[PDB]
């Protein structure tokens, strides 16, 4: 049992359209989390209700510190109402926003953090999750949190972190989610993704043709781990073990393996 009265509400920390996420705060604990709210009326003029209460359950039973924990849920007349882990810290989006780029051992650590994560993901089955740096939050002391799970709360962004088989519409594996980490560590390295582009046109060229160079600062580790990610077809991605024991990752990360 939870009830919307057992929560003190705070500040919006995302306004969407399928919903909206607040500050929150259990009344008898005191214990900050966050509150999101999403409108019925919407989600079934999507057909998700039951894509949605899938996502659900698969959120509820994965317990992992990289992972942007669901303690429950509630609904009321007309609303649906997640109560979720708080990150303190943001979107890993702001901070590379303010830092424009991020260095080796952030990046290399983000990238060992969320390869567990994703590792663990597809130990319980879970294949895909999105992890754009919009998607991604950061815990009280900076550690990294996948918290996609659906009906998110945020140039050529949308093409950006697709793989081949996914904007080609053929069938896709769980060596999607090897594709996105190559994107996401050339972005935290270079402050853009590798294949960025003014028109939606040119970016599929160059994703579907796997065209993109390298600034001269970026050291050759990087550019093998990338490069090893960044494959047009997917079963010549490495697992994802391979890359927490990287080179380049174990050389520059904290967080062990
Ligand atoms: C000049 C511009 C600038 O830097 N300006 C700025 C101004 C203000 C701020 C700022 O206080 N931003 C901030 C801080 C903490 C959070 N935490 C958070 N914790 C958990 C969240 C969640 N957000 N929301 C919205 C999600 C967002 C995405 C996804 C996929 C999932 C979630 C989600 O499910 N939950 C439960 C959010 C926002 C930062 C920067």
């Amino acid at each position: 049992q939870w009830a919307l009265e057992d929560f003190e509400i705070g500040r919006p920390l995302g306004k969407g359209k399928f919903g909206n996420v607040y500050l929150a705060r259990e009344k008898q604990s005191k214990f900050i989390l966050a509150l999101k709210v999403l409108f019925k009326a919407q989600l079934e003029k999507a057909g998700v209700e039951h894509q949605l209460r899938r996502e659900v359950e698969i959120q509820s039973h994965l317990r992992h510190p990289n992972i942007l924990r669901l303690y429950g849920y509630f609904h009321d007349a007309t609303r649906v109402y997640l109560i979720l882990e708080y990150a303190p810290l943001g979107t890993v989006y702001r901070e590379l926003q303010k830092l424009s780029k991020f260095d080796e051992q952030r990046t290399a650590t983000y990238i060992t953090e969320l390869a567990n994560a994703l590792s663990y993901c597809h130990s319980k089955r879970v294949i895909h999750r999105d992890i754009k740096p919009e998607n991604l939050l950061l815990g009280s002391a900076g550690e990294l949190k996948i918290a996609d799970f659906g009906w998110s709360v945020h140039l050529c962004g949308t093409l950006d972190y697709l793989p081949p088989e996914m904007i080609e519409g053929r069938m896709h594996d769980e060596k999607v989610d090897l594709w996105s980490l190559g994107v996401l560590c050339y972005e935290f390295l270079v402050g853009k993704p590798p294949f960025e582009a003014n028109t939606y046109q040119e970016t599929y060229k160059r994703i579907s043709r796997v065209e993109f160079t390298f600034p001269d600062f970026v050291t050759e580790g990087a550019r093998d781990l990338i490069s090893r990610l960044l494959k047009h077809n997917p079963s010549q991605r490495p697992m994802l073990r391979e890359v927490l024991e990287h080179p380049w990752i174990t050389a520059n990360s904290s967080k062990p393996s």
